[PDB]
RNA sequence: GCGCGCGCGC
RNA sequence: GCGCGCGCGC
């Protein structure tokens, strides 16, 4: 409801900006900062006299937040008549950006359009903003482009070039505490952030705080550590499944033990299911598609023995057990190939074993007779809760849901996935309203008598979720410290730790380094194959990398992109590979640009050989490789 | 393609 | 810092 009176604490908010000091406003998410920033956005606006005039520039750091503040600023400020607009990365890439700041009074933008035009010189000053904004104001610290616009703002400020210098406002719900273990810590960090912005005034809800905590989610949090099986036959049985199934794949695919970067990869976990993603990824879909198909047949198989292993270790071993029966009834019932029929052999060798190490109650899962006990006191407490359940894996959701109605003390229970429905049970939140929240083995609160329960096994996560809420108590009690502070005392704390930070800045500029200058080759990282050499590189635009010669076009293949995407300087019309038709390793990305047709390669796709010694360095980044980075030529 | 933040591991 | 991953930007 952006789109139609302030709450008293919206006012006691609203007060220090409206007075012009620099302000972090620190209030909860969705108790209104946006209709504050619209208040002190109308009081700055309207303050100047008759023949001077404000600018305002409202800082977004996502597309979604961009489309709506847009639309909220420019829904509010008419009657008032200001012209309100906004520039994103597609408000782009022809639009006369100094010309647009000029002619508009509300600006909303992305940061690193700012960041790219104080950079390139075209908008020379931030004095031409009068007032600045920045959305989740907690990003203002080490290389975020909203820190990259205070570093302008303070050489400006510090090495004084008058030039007024813009009112600057901040909005989050939480600002500290980085790195900190202790109180003093935590409040160093929380000046930093201040001088960071050059605030001088943190506003938090004092007075009507009454008012604010009847309107903010705040619900009782319950932890609760629990035990698992101590024996798994279930386990070390698939286990060998998977063991038997990724030997059967090194058959058809020799080296897939570096056919993906991920590393140390475990069955039964999260890690391993995106393993099996960049394998698949890394083998599509004209010979070398016969082999990956049969390569996905292994890795899809491996996949729901990894979703099965999940399901046994937060629900029943039946529950496990029921998922894969089901799977390998659908393999014979649409297939059914050499490979497909000796895998579901394979498994059908093992079925007895699984099913009786299945039934075997000795062999009953501990935790959900704890998650069934939570479950019936709430509803002897209050009959008509509202609860909804988290867990890890859409294959969980019907373990558990099964489970549920197969349980008899909990019967009485009416699962859904709005309603004749007690409990939801679901994997992610998209469709407050809720007195309970279970996250049952759930991998806290970023959106009545309402209560949030963790239970886990894992003490480390116990251990985070406490940790957080002590970062939490340290924050709150800086705050109030800080708050006490003289503005004049406070003022002069921040001019320091300005000019203390700018040193660093300025003294610790990277050396421009010596380039070694010879040539080298660039060979495929995967197959090896010599994809070009060092002296055929050509620098587009300081940071992007790309091949001269009509040699190289033979080299690699493209393939469309799904979505094509128009940046900055380039429109991503294709995804380039080597092209071997039994490697097709990622090298980079086809563009447009400047009309022309050309590749843009990364270097991590590449093993660079020196020529004499064929001596060989991998590297991650460009800026890591210190060759002769040539200037790119329109007409060479 | 490149940049920035965050999480886990050493 | 290195590796891997998630998220967002031009
Ligand atoms: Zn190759």
């Amino acid at each position: 409801n952006l789109y139609s009176k302030p709450r008293n604490y919206q006012l006691e908010l609203a007060l220090p900006a409206m007075k012009g000091k620099n302000t972090i406003i620190c209030a909860p998410t969705g108790c209104g900062k946006t209709f504050v920033s619209l208040l002190i956005c109308e009081h700055h606006l309207k303050k100047f006299p008759q023949g001077q005039k404000g600018k305002v520039v409202f800082f977004a750091n996502q597309i979604p937040v961009y489309e709506q503040n847009k639309s909220v600023f420019s829904k509010y400020f008419e009657r008032h008549g200001y012209r309100v607009t906004g520039i994103s990365g597609a408000t782009a890439e022809n639009v006369p950006v100094e010309q647009i700041v000029e002619n508009n009074d509300i600006i909303i933008l992305t940061p690193q359009i700012l960041v790219n035009n104080l950079k390139k010189g075209t908008i020379p000053s931030l004095s031409i903003f009068t007032l600045m904004i920045f959305d989740e104001c907690h990003n203002t610290s080490k290389q975020h482009p909203y820190n990259m616009i205070m570093f302008n703002y303070l050489d400006q400020k510090l090495g004084g070039s008058s030039g007024p210098l813009p009112q600057v406002i901040g909005l989050t719900a939480s600002v500290g505490v980085g790195d900190a273990k202790t109180t003093d810590e935590a409040l160093d960090y929380i000046c930093k952030l201040c001088a960071s912005l050059d605030a001088s005034v943190i506003a938090t809800v004092k007075h009507n705080l009454e008012e604010l905590e009847q309107v903010v989610y705040k619900p009782q949090k319950f932890f609760r550590k629990v035990e698992s099986r101590i024996s798994d036959k279930f386990k070390y049985i698939i286990a060998q499944l998977m063991r038997d199934t990724e030997s059967l794949a090194k058959r058809i695919c020799k080296d897939l033990e570096n056919l993906s970067q991920i590393q140390n990869r475990e069955f039964g976990t999260q890690k391993y299911e995106q393993w099996i993603v960049t394998v698949q990824k890394a083998c599509m879909v004209d010979e070398e598609s016969r082999i990956c198909k049969a390569l996905f047949l292994y890795t899809s198989h491996l996949r729901k023995y990894n979703d099965a292993l999940i399901i046994s270790e937060h629900a029943r071993m039946k529950d496990a057990l029921d998922y894969l029966k089901d799977f390998f009834s659908n393999v014979r019932a649409a297939g059914f190939d050499e490979i497909e029929q000796d895998l579901t052999q394979r498994f059908e060798e093992k079925l007895q074993e699984l099913e009786s190490v299945s039934r075997d109650p000795s062999n009953e899962n501990p935790k959900l007779e704890d998650l069934c006990f939570i479950l019936q006191e709430e509803y002897h407490l209050n009959p008509e809760t509202i609860t909804i359940l988290f867990v890890k894996t859409r294959a969980l959701v019907d373990a558990l849901k099964n489970w549920i109605e197969g349980n008899p003390k909990l019967s009485f229970l009416k699962p859904g996935i709005d309603h004749n429905i007690l409990i939801a049970t679901s994997v992610a939140d998209e469709g407050a309203q809720c007195n309970l929240v279970i996250l049952y083995e759930y991998v806290v609160i970023k959106m009545r008598g309402s209560k949030c329960f963790l239970l886990t096994s894992n003490a480390g996560v116990i251990e985070k979720e406490q940790i957080n809420m002590y970062k939490e108590k340290m924050m709150n009690d800086s705050i109030l410290r800080l708050q006490t502070w003289d503005e004049a005392v406070f003022r002069e704390k921040i001019l320091h730790i300005q000019t203390h930070e700018k040193f660093i800045r300025d003294s610790q500029e990277k050396p421009k380094p010596v380039p070694d200058k010879e040539n080298k080759k660039l060979l495929c990282r995967k197959c090896k194959a010599l994809a070009c050499y060092t002296a055929d590189v050509r620098v587009i635009e300081d940071c992007h990398y790309t091949v001269l010669g009509d040699a190289f076009k033979e080299c690699f293949v493209s393939r469309p992109h799904p979505k094509p995407k128009q940046f900055s300087s380039f429109e991503k019309r294709a995804k380039i590979f080597c092209a071997r038709q039994n490697c097709s390793h990622d090298w980079g990305i086809h563009v447009k640009y400047k009309t022309f047709e050309i590749p843009v390669i990364k270097i991590e796709s590449f093993v660079v050989e020196d020529i004499a010694t064929g001596v060989q360095t991998l590297y991650s980044k460009w800026k890591d490789f210190h060759f002769e980075k040539i200037p790119f030529d329109p007409a060479e």
